[PDB]
């Protein structure tokens, strides 16, 4: 896989990023991960959806530096979102999200699943700790 730069343009969601890339405004899905939702059609405000969101915001607005990494599989959803990693200076989202007891991981969508594992990990060691959506 390879890193690619991006900015900032906005923090959608837990789950959903806005960035510039290569020079267009684009919509990213973060990849293998699924976050309570503050944006849902029914349930409306879900539990811990509001801490994931503000996880998700204050990683990427103090990074000085913001990363996207596509998969190796299918590059956007159909709605159109980017599928991606994405790295504040040089941490990845998806992981620290799934650490942190804010996301559980997805199950792998279209061959998109090199850091599967890295995730898993990362959960059972959150569900471990009790941690927030494991408490």
């Amino acid at each position: 896989l390879h890193k690619e730069p991006a900015t900032l343009i906005k923090a959608i969601d837990g789950d959903t990023v806005k960035l510039m890339y290569k020079g267009q405004p684009m919509t990213f899905r973060l990849l293998l991960v699924d976050t309570p939702e503050t944006k849902h059609p029914k349930k409306g405000v879900e539990k811990y959806g509001p801490e994931a969101s503000a996880f998700t915001k204050k990683m990427v607005e103090n990074a000085k530096k913001i990363e996207v990494e596509f998969d190796k599989g299918q590059r956007t959803d159909k709605y159109g979102r980017g599928l991606a990693y994405i790295y504040a200076d040089g941490k990845m989202v998806n992981e620290a999200l799934v650490r942190q007891g804010l996301a559980k991981v997805a199950y792998v969508y279209k061959g998109n699943n090199t850091h599967e594992q890295l995730l898993r990990k990362a959960e059972a060691q959150a569900k471990k700790e009790k941690l927030n959506i494991w408490s």
